[PDB]
């Protein structure tokens, strides 16, 4: 009855003041620096792979990448908020990593809705599915040994003193790959790597996606 | 004459009235939540099977997917609005639910305006018409049994205690099928489906679309 | 030299204060309802038919849709605004019906400027150009009484109570078809049906577009 | 040093005093009308014929159409802005003629930036590289006297009372054809044409440009 | 504890201060003139020769764009901003050169993230992923000596007196370059060039990039 359309009210009322607060919140956010550091936890979920044109050395997948931060800015006291724990907001409204694959052939397409989900410790979850078209030669995927492609994933303009990069694990999630796909998983991998370059002291940080694949 | 262009302009003033107080409403809704729940209505009208892509395992779909959800917020006593009942807005000016298909190899191809119409319950209907590429594997789709294949549906980010998918029927509207399609429907289904993991202390919940189909006799 | 200096900026005032009046004219107009309806008028010149894809039965259409519609709303009198009979605007700076194309496989692609002409009784003039592909089987284009192809055009949320179609004519004009076109038109008719819905006690408009083509003789 | 920072800073408060009152002046202009009409001048540089589909009659060429007018709006005097004659801004910020290919199969594509060079005597030049599309039979090509095509160019909802058009030559720029295209031209030419049909008595104004091309030898 | 989350709210309002400042301050940025003119420094890390299409004469390069300048307005003291030395804003959030390619043809794609990175003493560093069709003849890459095409980069708008491109040198990068390509580098030289047009006097300047390439082995 009532009570229970004002008790539905007053719950809308303490996520618009929830949110509200976040975003109105004073420095709102200008990225990571060097003193104010970040870490952004990389998990790919496995799809399809749906096309190795042998004729441009080109592979396209479907996968959903997972990405993790936490930052102090999106922290609350679920207790002054009517005990809201999460909530879900558009991706646009907060800062995201730069996540980029470095050898792609073809703008990254996305196939899934931009949305995040918050956390009252100020951590951020935002998994996009998306299809890449990337460099990838595909010999040998006509035999049993198949083929071997790679591809890096990484901040396009922060260093590693300013944006850190780890994994939950060095398995690509491959429990939702596409059972009748024309291409089956031999391994995939994930892997964390620090570069250098005599040029600069900075560290550069990247995840490496490798997967062995060959024709049904 | 001028009396009929004076109601014209007050039918309009009403429905401009309604919307104003509407869309200027105070908690200006965020989105379901465990507290504020939401029950969303899937149903297909399945078009066309354009593509059968047997080199890639993608199929392409034609269909009107049909939304209904109901908002207390988008309430409204006809009474109070010049007996107005329902009012047609464009998709961007309200909440819409996130239902994305699973496995998708394409982004979605929009082919109707975005466009819902509100009753004064406060119930909103949305039907977009969508060209979709998902994987499928067209084998046998050459054979008399042909070749049978799935894609869910369902919300991004939001768990079954946020959001609640429901279906009117198992069986996808194929009245409006084309009947010179490359493709014939032997069957359409569309199935809600729960899932539970060991993780989560939410339920998940789907709408699973399973055609199965064969070239043209 | 000053004089008709200040004569173009007399005449461009004049079409400022026009826009300034009709664009801030209180209850911005809200879209048609039952008690304001509305009719729009609906035109195809054909110009090519550029593709026919039998592998998908798919047909790609290149055409001028015309269309016609009034507001009261949109009245002056052109001596109160220095003579001023028409203006041309974007047609995002003025409400346009949502006339879609029912059975498209890609969403429509618009070829020319989104620009209407509004005249001072209040009726808008918008003439897209379009390249659509739609659901259509070209069997038989390779003989000689060639292939059928059919697509519907109306409101995709609007009833016939709120917009009405109407066309000039039921001949789709061909007088731009392209000369050396792939496939020559053997007849283009657009024709209003009326349509009910077992949910829904209320009218819905469409126009049906026709056309028989064969390959070029 | 000092001087020569506030000297450059200097000029660019000159500019933006310049493009301030520019943008800001009263009746910010509405289009070219009757009382207040507009000549635009059109020139293509053709750079590439990429591709003939022979199965589709349609051809892909890629140009330089350069676009001139002249507005009283735009004009100064340099005296009074720091002696700068000319300046760079975006093409969203102004006024820009809608002139359109009236046979094209796709939406044009824009290869270069939107941006045009406004001068002190209020004319505005525009030069968008494009890729196009358009209905052309390439029958011939193959052969030595090579295929024959045409497109016309012209505003899509201004008549010739309003925008008319001109060239400064029937030649069309080769100078910058690409050296080693699948296809050579034997000739290219823009014309302008005054079309005047039976339904209305006003000059409809449009460029035609016409290409003679044949596969390289 | 409390004190290093002082800290990094400290560090987050230093930069919230440098940004607001240097985007406050007046005469917001109006672009390179004569009187403050701008040298842009180019660079090409080649990645991949994508795609050699023979019966169009379009060839597809993936590279990465670096493009700098300096400005003036971008200038800080690290002392007054504790001592923050540079910061990433995105791309569209500042003034960036209009460089294009002269023979492209479909419009380029970025693949890449739009985010430069400013440092204190006014300079600006982009560098966009990007994918280039241009008009490129592979005849001979089936040989030894492979096929040498050239596509020239420079502003759209601007002439040398406003902006001057330089390189840092005359190689393209091919560090980077996809060891396993179906097209092997044979070289790659990016090289300044001052063009003279014969309505201008005014000098304009581009990089021309070279590549010289041919089928693996």
């Amino acid at each position: 009855d009532y009570k229970d359309d004002d008790d539905k009210l007053h719950s809308q009322a303490n996520l618009m003041r929830l949110k509200s607060d976040l975003f109105n919140r004073s420095p709102m956010y200008p990225g990571p620096t060097k003193d104010d550091p970040l870490t952004v936890t990389l998990g790919f979920t496995l799809q399809d792979i749906v096309k190795a044109d042998s004729s441009t050395n080109e592979v396209d997948l479907v996968y959903y990448e997972q990405q993790r931060w936490k930052l102090n800015s999106l922290m609350w006291d679920p207790n002054e908020y009517g005990n809201i724990t999460d909530f879900r907001t558009s991706a646009a409204d907060i800062w995201t990593p730069d996540i980029t694959a470095y050898s792609s052939t073809r703008p990254v397409q996305v196939l899934s809705p931009q949305i995040a989900v918050v956390t009252h410790d100020g951590s951020v979850m935002f998994i996009p599915a998306q299809r890449l078209s990337f460099m990838c030669d595909p010999t040998g995927v006509d035999s049993e040994e198949g083929a071997t492609c790679a591809v890096k994933f990484g901040s396009w303009v922060y260093s590693g003193f300013e944006i850190d990069l780890k994994t939950d694990t060095d398995q690509v999630d491959l429990s939702s790959y596409y059972a009748s796909s024309k291409y089956e998983i031999l391994s995939a991998t994930q892997t964390r790597q620090v570069q250098h370059y005599s040029c600069c002291p900075e560290p550069y940080i990247d995840v490496n996606l490798v997967v062995k694949f060959r024709e049904r």
